[PDB]
């Protein structure tokens, strides 16, 4: 029940660009990354914390690493609701200040916080063997 | 009444689209007709705003991120007799301040141009309601 206090849990829920491009044509696509959470680039450079509340398909279909996709990952950080292209996640890992920033958007939004129980099923639930 | 010519900022605001707004219509059809005549709050350095006129939409040369998108438009924007093109990233999601505002109107008057009425203002509005 103890709430994420440390960039460290939140990362093991945390998908890189490089997971998506590879997940991007999987059949059960959005069940695998929905609560899981990305580094996102919002644009200058700003990077981050949401967690994926869903998937959509964009208006254009868009070059992705090696693939192309029409996928969007529908974004939420704190009250912020928006749609962004898997080409804006970043491969890098949640800075301190980055996980700060999302936990008072979080607060200041009077939103709950994920329990590490939360985090660790949804952890295990996405393994791949 | 409505054939009088704008003068306080929260008239003018009912028209003004935030950053986030222009993000979300920006490759949806008619984005031009819809968003001409519709104003903006514009960074234009260092930071400082001004309110400016849509006077219609353009493709650019350099494609950019402009939040969850990407694209080359930018906004021809009309400050009195001022006409620049401006990338939409460069758009506020903030309100007009009054000082925005007043020197807006300066400027209008300074070029000899009259002010959109409330009606003008309110039939736009209308038409840019999301349903």
């Amino acid at each position: 029940s103890q709430p994420v206090s440390l960039p460290e849990e939140l990362n093991r829920v945390r998908l890189s660009r490089h997971k998506l491009e590879r997940w991007c044509h999987m059949p059960f696509f959005a069940k695998t990354v929905t609560g899981c959470f990305v580094r996102i680039g919002i644009g200058n450079p700003v990077y981050r914390v949401a967690e994926i509340t869903g998937v959509v398909e964009t208006a254009k279909v868009y070059q992705l690493g090696g693939t192309r996709t029409n996928k969007g990952l529908q974004l939420r950080h704190g009250n912020d609701q928006r749609v962004f292209r898997l080409e804006f996640v970043s491969n890098q890992e949640f800075t301190e200040s980055e996980f700060m920033k999302w936990k008072e958007a979080m607060f200041s939004a009077g939103m709950q916080l994920p329990t590490l129980d939360e985090i660790n099923k949804k952890e295990l639930s996405i393994k791949e063997a």
